[PDB]
């Protein structure tokens, strides 16, 4: 299993424009369009997105491109952010790929505001840290992939996704 894997199975594979948990204009895998209300404002979104006019539907390649590149930026977010960067450092790489989905999911600053649970997952305290990311509106929101996340960090292993 790698990041890839692991984020397509989170977020799922849609062709055409969907609106997200919070009710947001997403396409693709997982990839955030508009916080706007309005359909049109994500037409236009998506079309500056892609470089065509797409009129709200995308082939599977133009889905696929646009996850290489969020992958891509939510490495680079957690590798210029200095809350973010020294934890994935001190990391092992499932749970370097653990970090890297929060990132993608909520934005670098979202996760860099879970101040306490970072502090934790740095020194190692697995079980201290998986009991504190589970005090969120995110894992109230999303229990089942915040628990696929959670128990990543937890054991440090792919369990969670093995099943799926």
């Amino acid at each position: 299993m790698n990041i890839f894997e692991m984020l397509r199975i989170d977020e799922g594979l849609r062709l055409k424009i969907y609106k997200d948990t919070e009710g947001y204009y997403t396409i693709g895998i997982g990839h955030l369009l508009t916080k706007s209300p309005s359909l049109n404002a994500a037409k236009s979104e998506l079309d500056k997105a892609i470089g065509r006019n797409t009129n709200g539907v995308i082939t599977k390649d133009e889905a696929e491109k646009l996850f290489n590149q969020d992958v891509d930026a939510a490495v680079r977010g957690i590798l210029r952010n200095a809350k973010l960067k020294p934890v994935y450092d001190s990391l092992d790489a499932v749970r370097r790929a653990a970090l890297i989905n929060m990132v993608f999911q909520m934005g670098e600053t979202g996760v860099a505001g879970f101040t306490n649970s970072l502090r934790m997952l740095q020194q190692k305290r697995w079980d201290e840290a998986a009991v504190n990311l589970a005090k969120s509106r995110w894992y109230n929101q999303t229990p089942e992939r915040a628990k696929r996340v959670i128990t990543t960090f937890r054991t440090g292993t792919w369990d969670a996704y093995k099943n799926l």
